[PDB]
């Protein structure tokens, strides 16, 4: 019943969506068309957050955030708030729209983390009080997607935890973004839209680089980025010879479990890949025109690369390393086969 | 007789610094006063390269390629040089400088790392050809400082890996430093300038935040800034009953793998520290200036900070976090009583 995604603030936010009649997989994720690489790299010295070269794949673009807000004319702010107004907060953006509180991975049961605040905190969507009196919230991510119910005590504890290492204290993502009546029957026209510039920047292809203190950033856009990332990865291919040791040491076991995790983000990259695509494509059978385009499924090619990643990670091997690259190169090529015929159907 | 440093790259400055006549150490680095504390974190989404919230410490501040450029008058310039250019470049880079020369960790036998490229390059200074036509490669790193011989056939081989994760193929990084006559008698004269105006943003203690794709980049400078660093350090006590638990998942064996990494950068940065201060220390001495910092030593209670991080991963409790906690705020009370003194005294 719920909405759900690979990203736990993506699918909250598509909950949220839905509460002002916006469908956030097609009409706003699916009217983003992106593909691109990015790396964490070695730059100028000094950069002190740099911890290892880091290369994943980003298929969500300019993100929801931007699209949600400029396609619904509304806004969607990160704001930290005192703890007594948090339930007035949670109370009041439920009009315009909702709102998408910060937790630990500690705060959330169903999580079962429990003993550990997680790498990145999580995120949940309070969805009004219930006639016990306890506040109900929805999990966005597809592995535990449902209804929670929380205690208010317990809700105001979770997001004002001592310690704070994410720094989540209080934090808030508010969203109003309720259409006005005009701009709620505009909204196929602007995915419409949108859909096109989408697809213009991606065959645009164009690079960038930025000098920050956690290292050079690099990114590749269009095409040539699941080949260029292909090609980056082949060099975390000592992880199979590595991974295949049980006689490890303690510092080689960091090693692999840092691949192995950069692997996982990966995965769950590819997994948004999958949704996105078939939000698009939800989007121009919407349109009426899948006939014109063709039988092409750049959802399916993402999803079995994402099944890739998946079995890649439970099991690092080089034939699933190597299986991974396959999957990749056939969505690469259906991607740009796609996006061409789409991008001339809509002149 | 080879200079060295706990950052490889800085121990390999130093020793290309001394070929010029220049000292580092004590003109370069200990004339910028500097600490700062570094966050990564959530920021806006989408942030495809923010893997985990992870914080640090840094007393480099600008960092010395800019440093070390300013004072010679020269330029610290990096590279990517095609294979038939490497060697000449080598040797050209010589007369007025050097040049650091990346390198994958496996590319380096005296590392004992042939079973991965490292998380991050390593770094080199090449020191010319023997007579026996092998080539003299300087580690600049205290841990492994020393000269070792390398045949120019596998110089060319580890200087353009593939794959090559890292990017490291044929990049160097030319340091063309040296002083003219003139400027060689200024070097003492600009390092008390840059030892003033170093105090001087320490003191303003300014802070900044960036949004980037690897997650949002938090800094605060001055004597804030490493009682600031405890109080968010404090949300990672965690690690302390995770560890040496043995019902471990892979996911929370990552999460101990992760944090007892995100300690041992932090070492190697008190590492720094105490190296930093201690070339204050002698840059004040022949500056003539001591007499008015009295009996303080940051570098002294900076080296003490530095071993109770080094406890910390032979042991990692409750008792020597609160111990590097308890180096940590001393090393800031006499930091920001060594600097206020000293900026008196060049008033």
């Amino acid at each position: 019943q719920t909405l759900h995604a690979p990203h736990c603030e993506v699918g909250c936010a598509a909950n949220v969506a839905r509460r002002v009649g916006v469908d956030l997989a097609r009409q706003v994720i699916g009217a983003h068309w992106a593909s691109r690489m990015l790396v964490r790299e070695v730059g100028t010295f000094p950069q002190p957050l740099l911890d290892r070269t880091q290369v994943t794949f980003s298929a969500q673009g300019e993100g929801w955030p931007a699209l949600l807000a400029r396609m619904t004319g509304g806004e969607v702010t990160s704001r930290h708030v005192p703890r007594e107004e948090l339930l007035s907060t949670l109370h009041a953006d439920r009009a315009e729209g909702g709102t998408l509180l910060f937790m630990e991975d500690r705060a959330c049961p169903w999580l079962d983390s429990a003993h550990s605040p997680g790498m990145l905190p999580h995120v949940v969507v309070p969805d009004g009080v219930a006639p016990d009196g306890s506040w109900q919230l929805i999990e966005g991510h597809s592995w535990w997607r449902g209804r929670y119910a929380m205690s208010e005590q317990d809700l105001l504890a979770a997001s004002y935890p001592d310690p704070d290492p994410h720094h989540v204290a209080g934090r808030v993502l508010s969203l109003r973004i309720r259409p006005s009546a005009e701009r709620a029957a505009q909204l196929d026209t602007l995915a419409r839209q949108e859909l096109a510039a989408g697809l213009r920047t991606y065959l645009a292809a164009e690079c960038g680089e930025t000098e920050t203190p956690a290292g050079r950033i690099v990114w590749a856009n269009g095409p040539q980025s699941v080949p260029l990332l292909v090609e980056r990865l082949r060099g975390w291919d000592y992880l199979c010879p590595l991974a295949a040791r049980n006689d490890l040491s303690t510092e080689h076991a960091r090693d692999v479990a840092l691949g192995r995790y950069l692997f996982l983000a990966l995965t769950d990259e590819l997994a948004f890949a999958a949704y996105a695509r078939a939000g698009t494509l939800r989007l121009v059978e919407g349109l009426g025109l899948a006939g014109a385009v063709g039988g092409l499924r750049p959802d399916e090619a993402w999803r079995l690369a994402w099944r890739s990643g998946q079995k890649l990670y439970r099991r690092l091997d080089r034939q699933n390393l190597s299986a991974l690259f396959s999957a990749l190169e056939k969505a690469a090529e259906v991607d740009v086969e796609y996006a061409r015929r789409l991008l001339k159907e809509l002149k």
